[PDB]
């Protein structure tokens, strides 16, 4: 690794990881699973009906947004989305003690996977958990990799996977 390289991993931390597996759209759009989104990964519902997703906006964001955000909205709502993933690892009696036995780098993965989820998706994922817990790496991710989250949106989930296996930032290199 040369001294640039040494200095990838200062740069990266749980919300450009994020960043680069959700992308960042300023207008409503339908995600890989045709569900409204907007920002950087928010999902607004899980209705077929785009008046309900502007609903759901305004409320988020607090003013009459005709479905179109600012940068900086959709960076105050992403914030918000990862605090309310990381309150929600933290506060469950089965996600918690994984995720402290984790390393900084999986401990994103982590709180990649309960933004992408939810906390009752990840936490039914009783292999897994046990698997990180006992630094089985390769057999979590090929588990991993069975799911629904991922085999239905690979996109989206496979960096995620990889570094769930590697504990490093490698599958956010060379974009
Ligand atoms: N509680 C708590 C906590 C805070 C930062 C990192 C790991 C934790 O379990
Ligand atoms: N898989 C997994 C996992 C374990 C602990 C906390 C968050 C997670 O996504």
């Amino acid at each position: 690794p040369t001294t640039e390289n040494l200095y990838f991993q200062g740069s990266m931390n749980i919300f450009e990881m994020l960043r680069i597996d959700e992308g960042l759209r300023l207008k409503i759009y339908k995600d890989c699973e045709g569900y409204y989104t907007i920002g950087i990964g928010h999902l607004l519902t899980k209705s077929p009906d785009l008046n309900a997703a502007k609903s759901e906006l305004d409320k988020a964001i607090g003013r009459n947004c005709n479905g179109v955000i600012t940068k900086d909205e959709a960076e105050k709502l992403f914030n918000q989305d990862v605090d309310a993933a990381v309150r929600g690892i933290l506060r469950n009696a089965k996600l918690k003690p994984v995720y402290d036995s984790l390393d900084a780098v999986r401990r994103c993965a982590a709180i990649n996977h309960v933004f992408q989820m939810g906390v009752t998706g990840v936490a039914g994922f009783t292999n897994v958990l046990r698997m990180l817990q006992q630094k089985r790496w390769d057999e979590a991710a090929v588990n991993l990799a069975k799911s629904r989250w991922y085999n239905q949106c690979p996109d989206r989930a496979k960096r995620v996977i990889t570094t769930f296996r590697t504990g490093t930032w490698d599958a956010y290199k060379n974009l």
